[PDB]
């Protein structure tokens, strides 16, 4: 299976420009043969808000709203599955969400469980848990940005059968590119971290999107500042067999009753 | 306060030689100011057994047996606290254990929760959980070797207030030195991995003992092949403050209701 990140620079409060940009890069990933394409956190709205009001004003409902319907059209035209971060309006609340769409339409969503820094002023903590979406040819788990920091996020998706963890991100610390290969290794999964780039109202993002293997190899990694697509071929047998050798199966070896007490 | 690893080459089935070597190196760490000194997994017996008999016949009881006695003697003489891997005899059973002693006596033990590879032919899985020992001036968590692979091991110790995770290891895979700084970071704790070196019945150990900080810095890292000590100062306030910024306290931020389900 081929998987891809889109590393782009969202223009804050300019969703139509960001849709244009996303469509261009998703089409490039599709031409490269990607079947799953992951976009950054908050690709439609940007990130560095001064007030909750300027993001609430433009944030879209899922799946009725413009970001989801836009991505549905792109998935149908290119025949890929997309996981993309988006500001989700749900009544009077905002969630920091990721939408999953495929060529037949909307598949599901995930709401960021662990908010970072000023996101706590804008968004409600996610309340749908960590979900794994079965696409038939693969099962994709989704976590967003700072969720990487908690090993429990990736672990929960892997226990639920994720072959790949799709990871929209808007990184501001330099740690996640070092950590993602370890998250991939400790769960025996592939990870696709689609980070943004850019400077946005004085805040500089890290870039360095990457795809990591269950052997902690970096299969693709992006620049710090450029918009780009990265694609890697992945071997699903490697991640479905949780044996790391003939005497240790990492999930059968877990002894949950000793954890966190 | 200073903590240290001892990286040594246990001679299989020769505890007398291993005590002599350990004592030499513990004194070196103490001479450099270390207050806590961590030794490798199974430092007294070695590791690469072919029969359970050849280990069972020499394995010592805890705390009344010779390895604990030896460690108490050195701790008293050199004025340090020691965490050391040892084969533990308990009736007709062996555990792959670590002993914790200080200058005033035996403090406690830990039994490896996650057995690795052929250890399953020789040892019983541990049954005490992940323990944190309060030395008054600092709290020391213990895990052993392959426990590193499961993020839950280090997390359990850190949640119980470990300032430092003492980590006796006998590493054969290349991954742990890259992963330990991420274990230190994700728990905001210090880690001291005391690995062995050497070739033992054709099995080559990795060496690369290391001390990692709560900022994923590597404060000390040993060679691949040589016996050596490594000592570094640690900042207790850096581990005890779980805030990584004004809005994120990493333990307050955990949402266990969404983990593993
Ligand atoms: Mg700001
Ligand atoms: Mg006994």
């Amino acid at each position: 299976v081929k998987v891809a990140y889109v590393q782009m620079n969202p223009q804050i409060l300019e969703p139509d420009k960001n849709y244009s940009k996303a469509e261009k890069l998703i089409k490039e990933a599709s031409k490269q043969g990607a079947q799953l394409v992951v976009l950054p956190e908050l690709f439609d709205t940007g990130y560095n808000f001064e007030t909750r009001e300027e993001v609430f004003e433009i944030a879209q409902k899922i799946p009725e709203g413009e970001t989801t319907t836009f991505l549905m059209d792109v998935a149908r035209d290119t025949g890929v599955y997309i996981v993309a971060g988006t500001a989700e309006k749900d009544g009077d609340v905002l969630y920091n969400s990721a939408v999953v769409v495929g060529p037949r339409g909307f598949i599901g969503k995930y709401r960021k469980i662990h908010l970072f820094y000023r996101e706590k002023f804008f968004f409600e903590p996610g309340d749908l848990g960590f979900r794994v979406f079965d696409l038939g040819f693969m099962k994709v788990g989704v976590m967003i940005c700072f969720d990487w920091f908690f090993p429990e996020s990736a672990r929960t998706l892997a226990l639920k059968g994720a072959d790949v963890i799709a990871h929209p991100a808007n990184l501001v610390m330099p740690y996640a590119p070092r950590a993602m290969p370890i998250r991939a290794l400790e769960n025996k999964v592939y990870t696709v971290t689609a980070d943004r780039v850019g400077e946005e109202r004085g805040l500089k993002f890290i870039g360095k999107s990457l795809i990591a293997s269950p052997k902690a190899e970096v299969l693709s990694m992006a620049s710090e500042t450029e918009e780009e697509v990265g694609v890697a071929e992945i071997d699903l047998s490697l991640v479905r067999n949780k044996r790391i050798n003939d005497l240790n199966d990492i999930f059968k070896d877990r002894r949950e009753e000793y954890y966190f007490r």
